[PDB]
């Protein structure tokens, strides 16, 4: 194992460091295994790990209550791991999102815990010269510096990791704080005009989506993801949520109120996909909705990509596997056997592995909580699949 050898070589820890290190190393190695990357890489990744996230990740979990209300999880464990589906059968991609934290978290210097992600994507810029902090440095100050706003998330903004076979990328997400005059559709829309973009067509099409279509008017915009590489190659992801749950709406959304042609082949597959996640009669008519969930995190999200060299944005829907499934392990068969169906599962054992490995001892069949989402976009007539994971930290402190 990269860990194993890592971890008898590399020089000892404090018990908190020691703790997130024995517990994320073989998290991540595990699922660069299973995805059949390559040693160097998995040295690479677990290098990175020991230096710059270990030591920033704060005080080891000792019980069941979380030390913050962190929007990463419901049960607010500040990792999440995801696995994109790759068509073809070709390798799957790792990637994973993190939360640092500092003593500073709360207090007047970092009320919304800030300046670990800062210093993380500093960190990072250093050994990754392909990395670009043009566009980081504009919607940070836009939406969190000290020129922006009461209500929170539980976060603020967050970094992830993507391991894209041979080379890193990196994510930022950004989840503004709303006050009565300004929400964070509001904020996120200004920062985007204030960016320098060439066309604006697509963000025009999702705004009179979003104010004046009847369904859109039902999403609430919460989050904004850049990539840091050259902005004209970033995309714009507008993270929004809504209580409606059926598939009606989520077709809808998809299509952007009929803006999108040519995905009935994609929105059919897409149909019986959720169905099978969500272990939903075959016969559920489209315009039911979903029983009831109350939560912060429940009802239908998606994100819609209003990148630059496209007029129209596209939408990427998350099946909120979580707050809807009977359990994990009904999920992933029905996701397993979706891909199976599409000669597309080449790597369902390995995933099924992964799940194993991740999921608290003897939860997999009796509970949800592993499985976040699964993330569907629509590529010409076939799906793009993205499973997510909560390592449950505290719903299932150990
Ligand atoms: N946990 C938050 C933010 C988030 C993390 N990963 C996500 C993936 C898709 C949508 C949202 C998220 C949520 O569920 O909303």
């Amino acid at each position: 194992s990269v860990w194993k050898t890592l971890n008898k070589w590399l020089p000892p820890l404090s018990r908190d460091k020691d703790w997130w290190w024995k517990t994320l190393g073989p998290q991540i190695n595990t699922l660069l295994t299973e995805a059949d990357y390559d040693l160097n890489e998995r040295y690479e990744a677990l290098l990175l790990l020991y230096r710059w996230v270990v030591p920033e990740m704060g005080p080891r979990p000792r019980s069941s209550v979380a030390p913050s209300k962190s929007f990463m999880t419901d049960d607010h464990s500040p990792i999440e791991y995801s696995w994109k589906w790759i068509s073809g059968n070709k390798k799957p991609e790792i990637r994973y999102a993190v939360e640092l934290v500092s003593p500073l978290a709360g207090s007047k210097q970092d009320p919304f815990n800030q300046i670990p992600t800062r210093n993380l994507v500093y960190n990072l810029a250093k050994i990754i010269p392909e990395l670009d902090l043009t566009w980081f440095e504009h919607f940070w100050h836009e939406l969190l510096g000290p020129g922006s706003p009461v209500l929170t998330k539980g976060s603020t903004v967050f970094a992830a990791l993507e391991m894209l076979h041979g080379h890193l990328s990196v994510k930022v997400y950004f989840i503004p704080v709303e006050t009565p005059d300004f929400s964070a559709w509001h904020q996120i829309k200004h920062a985007i005009e204030a960016s320098g973009c060439p066309n604006l067509e697509a963000l025009n099409h999702v705004d009179a989506y979003l104010s004046s279509h009847d369904d859109g008017r039902q999403l609430r915009p919460f989050m904004l993801a850049i990539d840091l590489v050259e902005p004209a190659a970033s995309r714009l992801k507008i993270y929004a949520r809504s209580n409606q749950t059926s598939f009606r709406f989520v077709r809808d959304v998809m299509t952007i109120g009929g803006l999108r042609t040519d995905l009935d082949r994609s929105i059919e597959k897409f149909s019986d996909l959720w169905k099978r996640a969500l272990g939903l009669d075959p016969d559920t008519p489209p315009e039911d909705e979903l029983p009831k969930v109350d939560h912060l995190t429940s009802g239908a999200v998606f994100n819609f990509d209003v990148a630059p060299k496209s007029q129209i944005p596209e939408v990427k829907a998350y099946i909120p596997v979580r707050h809807y499934a009977n359990n994990d392990l009904q999920a992933a068969l029905g996701l397993i056997g979706y891909l199976e169906d599409h000669g597309h599962g080449g790597y369902s054992q390995s995933y099924l592995r992964g799940l194993d490995m991740l999921a608290p001892s003897g939860q997999l069949d009796q509970a949800t909580g592993v499985q976040t989402y699964f993330a569907v976009a629509c590529q010409g007539e076939d799906l793009s699949l993205t499973s997510y994971l909560n390592p449950q930290f505290y719903a299932a402190f150990q």
